[PDB]
Parts: C-alpha cells; structure tokens; sequence
C-alpha cells in the first residue's frame, strides 16, 4: 500500500499552508431557565463586518426536573432557533453542532462558504454537579478540525456560591480530567492537545469582598480595575490555582450578574447577592488576537447577561497550488526511486 505519499504530503504541511486570518464570534448566557423574550441580535449582530464561526454557549436552559433528569426540553429548539435568526445579515449561516447537558448548550454555527472546511467533529458532556457525577453543573464541550488547525470549544456552569472558589477549580480540574473525544475513526483526545481551546460560560468566580455597598458604588463610580484585582477567578489564575495557560481580555464592561429579570437593576432579593463577573470568555493557543471582550446590558431576558467577545483567529488554510506542486514533486520522486 504505496499511499504514503499522503504521510509525505502531511508532514510537508509548511510548502502549502498560509495561515489565514478568520473571525471567531464567541459569546455566552446563563437564560436562568427562561424562553427567549426578545431578539438577540444586539447580541449576535453587533460587529460591522460577519463572523467566520459562532461559538455560542448557554447555561440554565431548562431549570425543570425533566431537563435534570436528562429528558428531552423544548427549550433546546427554541434557543436554537433564536440565535440562527439573530445571525449577522451579511452573510448565511448553517449550524455545525449542537451539545445539550441538561441547561448547558453550546451551538457552533458556520459561514455557508466555510462549513465544508470542518471536519471530524466529536463532542462530550461531563457533569460535576450533584454527586460529583449529576449535569445540574459542568461542562459540554465541541471539538473538529477547521483546515489544518484543531479547535475544542469548551461551555461550562461550575460550582455556586462565592466561597467555593476552591471547588470551582475543582470542576475545571475534573473537566479536563474526564473529557474525551473519540474521533475520528483512533486514540482519544483531551481538551488540552488541540490547537485553539476556547473556554467559555458561567465560571461563577465571584469578588473576593463581602461588602456589597462597595462594590455597588465602585461600579457607579467606574473604577472597574480596583473591583478587578479582587475578582477570584484573575486570582486564582495569578496564582497558579486554575485556568493555565489560559489568557483573557482586558475586562470594561460591569459585572453581568446579578440582575432583577426584565431589569437594568441590581437583585432586589432578600439574599441581595453582591455583583460579579461570573460569566468569562478565556483562551489559550497561538494566533489568537482579540479585538473585543464586552457584555451587552440591552438584552434583559435573565438576571445574568450575556457575554460577547470578537477574535482574529489565524488558521492553516491549504493553497491548491502549492498542494499540487508538492504532491507532484513528492510523486515524480516516488516514482524516480526505481534502483
Ligand atoms: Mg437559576
């Protein structure tokens, strides 16, 4: 089987290869197990030019018993549909992937055009929640090649309650962990072997300082990057607790949560949690140039909003030409070897 022309023409990837630049949208909400109210283009529509690839992620999509106990929701197709009519108007998209955990949901569209480039897409759930084991919380993740560069976005709703900091890194510890993709058709790949891992959702890290009124008034006050330095997830990377070698975007927009549902106002409720900046967008891979990290208050369906961020994402796109060329000097090679 003299087909190693095509183990050749793999590992002289570099004569035809550029890496182009693509238009990655990301963003991510936690709908608190609501249906869409409203529209979602502010959300989705809100960059001049169309992305390349959507990676959408939500979290809490159905609150119900039945979505906990793994049955089938309405609410899967309703936001579905909601975002592909939310896409950007200069350009058609059609939908990659679809990955439900119980209220974690992540959507990956694609540019009509560029669809035809992804391949060998693999996808897996893991729930850290109840028991350890239960979908009420952890991750669902998305994995394919995207020309010659490996993409695996991660949608995760780790661990509540400003205190457990400790077991939030433990739920990204067990992410990474369990997850395993199966494909093509053999070894099983982790989270972390890909080329471009984008990890998003409602982190649920929390501001390392109790008293709300502070904080409430930092944020009137705008001075956003002394609340900053308290944040426990920029800690807890800081010191090398969780999240490495991950990066994130310089960070201007008020924390998205909490919120009174329908509301631009802070939670009314007896509790009155004190703001933060759960819901994150994070990277980590070469070629990745950010150009925008930002919510958007005007979408106010849930008590979290939603999160955006607009990347440049350099990709190995094959130029035929140089393929060609390649492959037929590999070839007349090959075929100049005879004694
Ligand atoms: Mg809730």
């Amino acid at each position: 089987r003299e087909g190693l022309i095509k183990h050749i023409l793999a590992k002289r990837e570099k004569e035809y290869v550029n890496i182009q630049t693509f238009r990655f949208f990301v963003g991510t909400w936690n709908v608190n197990g609501q249906s869409p109210d409203s529209g979602l283009e502010p959300w989705l529509n809100c960059d001049p030019n169309p992305p390349d690839i959507y990676c959408i992620g939500f979290q809490e999509l159905d609150l119900s018993t039945e979505a906990f106990f793994y049955f089938e929701s309405v609410k899967e197709q309703e936001w579905s549909m909601a975002v592909e009519r939310g896409l950007h108007s200069k350009a058609k998209y059609k939908k990659v992937q679809l990955v439900r955990l119980v209220g974690m949901m992540l959507l990956i569209f694609a540019r009509k055009d560029q669809c035809r480039y992804i391949r060998d897409i693999a996808t897996e759930t893991v729930g850290t929640g109840i028991m350890g084991k239960m979908g009420n919380k952890g991750g669902v993740a998305v994995r394919f090649v995207f020309h010659n560069t490996t993409f695996c976005i991660v949608n995760s709703h780790l661990a509540a309650h400003v205190e457990d900091f400790e077991r939030r890194n433990q739920d990204y510890k067990d992410i990474c962990a369990r997850m395993s993709f199966v494909v093509p058709n053999l070894p099983q790949l982790n989270i972390m072997k890909h080329e471009v891992v984008i990890w998003l959702g409602d982190l649920n890290y929390r501001l390392g300082m109790p008293d709300a009124n502070e904080v409430k008034s930092l944020i009137n006050k705008k001075d956003l990057q002394r609340l900053l330095k308290f944040d426990q997830l920029n800690i807890q990377r800081t010191q090398k607790k969780a999240f490495v070698d991950f990066n994130e975007g310089e960070i201007k927009f008020i924390p998205t949560y909490k919120y009174d549902s329908k509301t631009d106002r802070w939670d009314s409720s007896g509790k009155c949690r004190v703001p933060a900046w759960c819901d994150r967008i994070l990277w980590r891979g070469t070629n990745v140039n950010q150009l925008n990290y930002r919510s958007h208050m005007e979408l106010k369906t849930s008590d979290h909003k939603p999160v955006s961020a607009l990347f440049h994402i350099g990709v190995k796109v094959v130029d035929e030409r140089r393929y060609r060329k390649v492959f037929e000097d590999s070839v007349r090679i090959m075929d100049r070897m005879e004694n």
